[PDB]
DNA sequence: GCCGGTC
DNA sequence: GACCGG
DNA sequence: GCCGGTC
DNA sequence: GACCGG
């Protein structure tokens, strides 16, 4: 983590800062603590000025920096890695269509919130904003499927030392008119026990967990994580297939005439 | 529908309205352009003051005009419909601890955006906003599971004419700084083919479709719709069960 | 006191 | 809540 | 058209 | 994206 060494420097500048309320609307989804994210980001951009990127912002550089490369075919070679490509790419049309006059913008599917790159190594930083003024279910963290596929690309292409998935939790509450932050937590994904990882099928098959509570007790290799998690995925997958007939079939097969 | 009769008047008032972009940043997800839903409530509230309600506003009004009744126990009995209950009611401890000094507020998963009750008949209206500047996928309309459980209750209790589930799609486009409505569409769920509905199992098991695309040529009866939806549901389920294995298992086993 | 459904 | 297609 | 993952 | 319990 390029952010870990300065986690403190970040935790401080955040806790206690007062931002305006989210358009005075539903503090839900992509509107909860938006401001904080831009906050954490601007911070890094000032501190880690040369390592800090925003997924798309990053892509636009990768391409702009290689002006002579046109056509999705060659541009996809600008990644120099299947796995990494899988996680940051934009699709045939979008890629082929790219241009200095048709720059990439923010997309809802974008994997990471912030990209920190240095020495052929990438840190995919994703922030989770929690309305601490209550106690809710575990937030969608990332796709179990996109995770499973990512692992497979890892094993195959054998890129066990390329990227890192880290989560920065930003707890905020509504103190008066502003949206103040009260706490912050950090955690590495591949530093967690994959067999523990909870996969909520309905919840967009996303694995869910509060950064704060995320277990960081894993002492194996990244190649071992990929392999173990992938096994975890398969079992739970089958398992859900079973629970799906019980819950969504049996009790209704009685109304089916 | 109580809206239907005046939809054309609504379409006129909604089309042309503008709303300032949230933080001017990324306008997508939950809060993408949903602030339009308010404009619907606002308008609906002025033209239909006595029917227009907010799910919570309706619940609070229900409890407010029954002071003699307290405790979740008796409170849930005020609905007089196991179905409406399941669809509208709030949580037990939430119902228990209710009072003017502590009213119901906006919950993220309330079944409806607007309630227009009238004469024991309920029309649970939902507003759906779309960024017309693109060809996005159909949005989540409502859980297939919740819909299923609702279809099962209509049966068991014979409530085949108590409520309705309609949808109002409101299309917009960015006009520089604020978003501006450019169209609208109204569709009833129970008037569509209970079997052609597409169940997106990954997306909260939601039923997805662009309101403008949904049909309205169901000539059968509510009881039939229900019986047919369940059949459709119970089948898709089995499918997803199979498919899930071929897409999330088969291709990965070569790694354990 | 884990578990997971819904906008 | 509502998003396009490496 | 049809299908369906993912913030 | 992020929400609790009819």
């Amino acid at each position: 983590s390029f952010i870990k060494p300065i986690y403190q420097d970040i935790n401080s500048i955040l806790i206690g800062q007062k931002v305006k309320r989210p358009k005075s609307g539903t503090l839900s989804g992509h509107a909860a603590g938006e401001p904080f994210e831009k906050l954490v980001y601007k911070f890094l951009k000032e501190n880690l000025s040369d390592l800090t990127f925003k997924q798309y912002e990053y892509l636009n550089d990768l391409f702009m920096k290689n002006p002579a490369i046109i056509g999705h075919e060659a541009r996809y070679k600008l990644f120099n890695s299947p796995t990494l490509l899988f996680l940051l790419s934009r699709g045939k049309a979008a890629t082929e269509n790219w241009s200095i006059e048709n720059l990439f913008e923010e997309k809802q599917n974008d994997t990471a919130d912030i990209l920190l790159v240095k020495d052929q190594f990438y840190e995919l930083l994703d922030v989770k904003t929690r309305n601490i003024s209550k106690s809710a279910q575990a937030p969608n963290i990332i796709s179990a499927y996109k995770l499973a596929q990512t692992c497979a690309k890892m094993i195959d292409n054998k890129e066990f030392d390329l990227f890192d998935i880290n989560y920065l939790e930003v707890d905020w509450e509504l103190n008066g008119e502003d949206l103040v932050c009260v706490s912050t937590s950090f955690a590495e994904l591949f530093k967690s026990e994959p067999s523990e990882l909870y996969i909520n099928w309905a919840a967009a098959m996303q694995i869910q967990f509060h950064v704060r509570d995320l277990d960081q007790g894993f002492n194996g290799t990244r190649e071992e994580w990929a392999k173990s998690y992938l096994k975890h995925f398969v079992t739970q997958a089958e398992q859900r297939a079973i629970s799906m007939i019980d819950k969504f079939v049996k009790p209704f097969k009685k109304y089916i005439l």
